[PDB]
């Protein structure tokens, strides 16, 4: 209505409306210390509250960016501590706004967070609960200025209910830890996720974001007509164009409007809507976002009908190419909530490569005719590869097959550091254990999805410290070549063994006293170091080595007088395989 802050009070509640201004100025003020920051909630709130009361009073009359923008060129030290920003206090609206994103440093110079014990967590906890998880919200913000304030506060619940859960349990650790080591991973990939999608839109361009787009809603909205999910599409890119800019207002006012859309015409748009369409207002976007595909139509017809034996497709397509090709990736990927999003993207591509060349041709129906029959090779490689992957990891156990990905990844690029190798491949191994607890109906989309931020995330590290000219080529590939590029690295036949380093392969019995996550770590650092050392070593010659370092530990740990036996058997072990691998 009349006053913008009221209203936004009202709709939020004072609870979320906190947690949200609180969040927000971290993300501003990365620097400023927590007690500040809670000093311009409870200020802020207390407007509201005044705005909330008399929407006539002063100031409730204007626009959230100039009180926001206000408030923030209050602090004092700002010129001492952001030196530069401060200069945006100069400007007026819209530009001190557009000059504070400016200025919004995507990754600060601060400390990592430590996980307290798990008592002095709890106690914290059960002592000033509120500020407990206030504090948690904003070491959080201030570390991910972009993180997409709502998600944020949604993780914020489920932190808390980790505690309110755990503190009270027999055992807190087993319990809690768990539930934390979770929620991080959940959020650096739902972090990882939003940042990647951003960098995509920049560049590949729009077009290709669309079309991301049109796939992905269309196997989720599989009833819907193909002019809902354009029109969806077309928000949806306007929204992610907005957020990935970072301003949040316009960013939650984008995405609160598409969840009443979207609830309005629910009914045409998918029947899984109905749980999303009821929760609060700050809960619909999340919720649909995440939304389960729905049931496909029964009565769907080939669609070589329309897209191969037609005879007007050159016809409808030369009339309006994109919205064609987007009616094929409509058409193709509604029938298949099994395939990759990429992989409907590489069809579609296909598509439109055999469509170019084909309608300048004598006659185009017989030059396009066996065209899907050039999908099927595409359309399998994805599929042996999961098959063959859940397999040995069905055997083999996670830790593993996180071997068998070390001997494989560093006979493939020996180039890469051990440290780095040793933490892909052990994320590869996870892509593998949730994924592969689906059913085929389910893998591919799941694989997709883990292994996008992961193979960013590789490019990221490379991209910084370059190796490889091959890596390099894959990671600057299409985001559609990406993955099959990554997958066709053969073994590197150049690579010079590393010269043997006899530290590299000795071991004390601290090794015994060390955690699980730690031994691992340990062991196939080894590994790939084995591997970098001697690369034209077998599986079996391999596996045989593994083995005796197996008992070798085993052997060493639980008996008498560890220290020597790692020095003695350390000793002959080291001798022997060395000669095994010649
Ligand atoms: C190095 C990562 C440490 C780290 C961590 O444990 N975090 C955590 N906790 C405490 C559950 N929750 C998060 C949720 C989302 C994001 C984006 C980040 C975190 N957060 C971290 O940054
Ligand atoms: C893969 C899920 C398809 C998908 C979907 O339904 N989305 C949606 N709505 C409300 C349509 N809003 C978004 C808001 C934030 C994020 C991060 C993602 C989406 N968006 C999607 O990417
Ligand atoms: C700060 C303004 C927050 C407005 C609420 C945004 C919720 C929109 C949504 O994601 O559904
Ligand atoms: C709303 C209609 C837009 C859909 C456009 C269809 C484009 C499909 C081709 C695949 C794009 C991948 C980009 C590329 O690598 O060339
Ligand atoms: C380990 C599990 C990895 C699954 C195999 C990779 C399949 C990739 C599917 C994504 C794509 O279509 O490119
Ligand atoms: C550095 C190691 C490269 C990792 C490649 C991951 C791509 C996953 C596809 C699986 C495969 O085909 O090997
Ligand atoms: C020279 C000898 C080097 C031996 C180091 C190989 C470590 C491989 C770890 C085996 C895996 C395991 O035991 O779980």
């Amino acid at each position: 209505h009349k006053s913008e802050v009221a209203h936004r009070f009202k709709d939020l509640g004072e609870e979320n409306f906190k947690a949200l201004v609180l969040i927000a100025f971290a993300q501003y003020l990365q620097q400023c210390p927590f007690e500040d920051h809670v000093k311009l909630v409870n200020e802020v709130t207390e407007f509201a509250k005044t705005c909330v009361a008399d929407e006539s009073a002063e100031n409730c009359d204007k626009s959230l960016h100039t009180l926001f923008g206000d408030k923030l060129c209050t602090v004092a030290t700002l010129r001492e501590t952001y030196g530069e920003m401060a200069d945006c206090c100069a400007k007026q609206e819209p530009e001190r706004n557009e000059c504070f994103l400016q200025h919004k440093d995507d990754n600060p110079n601060l400390p990592r967070l430590v996980r307290p014990e798990v008592d002095v967590m709890c106690t914290a906890f059960h002592d000033n609960e509120e500020t407990f998880l206030k504090k948690y919200l904003y070491e959080i913000a201030r570390r991910h200025p972009y993180f997409y304030a709502p998600e944020l506060l949604f993780f914020a619940k489920r932190y808390k209910a980790a505690f309110t859960e755990c503190c009270q349990a027999a055992d807190k650790a087993a319990c809690l830890l768990p539930k934390l080591d979770e929620l991080r991973d959940e959020g650096k990939a739902s972090s990882a996720k939003q940042r990647l999608k951003c960098a995509s839109l920049q560049k590949f361009g729009e077009r290709a974001f669309k079309a991301w787009a049109v796939a992905r809603l269309s196997q989720r909205f599989p009833k819907a007509e193909f002019a809902e999910v354009s029109k969806l599409v077309t928000d949806l890119t306007k929204v992610h164009t907005e957020c990935c800019h970072g301003d949040l207002l316009e960013c939650a006012d984008d995405r609160a409007d598409l969840a009443k859309y979207i609830c309005e015409n629910q009914d045409s748009i998918s029947s899984k809507l109905k749980e999303c369409c009821e929760k609060p207002l700050l809960e619909k976007s999340h919720c649909i976002a995440e939304v389960e595909n729905d049931e496909m139509p029964a009565d769907l017809p080939s669609l070589a009908a329309d897209f191969v034996e037609s005879k007007d497709v050159c016809k409808n397509y030369a009339e309006a190419k994109d919205v064609f090709l987007g009616m094929f990736l409509y058409e193709y990927a509604r029938r298949h909530p099994d395939y990759s999003v990429v992989l409907l993207l590489r069809l579609a591509k296909t598509y439109e490569t055999t469509l170019e060349k084909c309608c300048a041709a004598a006659d185009p129906h017989e030059c396009y005719a066996k065209v899907f029959d050039e999908f099927k090779p595409l359309v399998e490689e994805p599929q042996n590869l999961i098959k063959q992957n859940c397999e040995l990891f069905e055997q083999l156990g996670e830790y593993k097959f996180q071997n068998a990905l070390l001997v494989r990844y560093t006979k493939k690029v020996p180039q890469v550091s051990t440290p780095t190798l040793v933490e892909v491949s052990r994320n590869l191994g996870k892509v593998g254990s949730k994924c592969c607890k689906h059913p085929e109906a389910k893998r591919m989309p799941c694989a997709e999805d883990y292994l996008s931020v992961v193979l960013n995330q590789l490019c990221v590290l490379h991209e910084k410290t370059p190796v490889s000219d091959r890596v390099t080529k894959c990671c600057t590939e299409s985001l559609v070549n990406r993955r099959p590029c990554f997958s066709a690295l053969e073994v590197d036949e150049t690579y010079v063994p590393k010269e043997f380093n006899a530290e590299t392969f000795t071991f004390h019995a601290d090794i015994c006293t060390l955690s699980e996550k730690e031994e691992q770590i340990k062991k196939q650092t080894a590994l790939v170091e084995l591997v970098k050392h001697k690369p034209k070593a077998t599986k079996e010659q391999l596996k045989a080595v593994m083995d005796d370092f197996a008992a070798f530990v085993e052997k060493c740990c639980k008996a008498d007088d560890k220290e020597t036996c790692f020095a003695e058997e350390g000793k002959k072990l080291v001798a022997a395989s060395q000669a095994a691998l010649g």
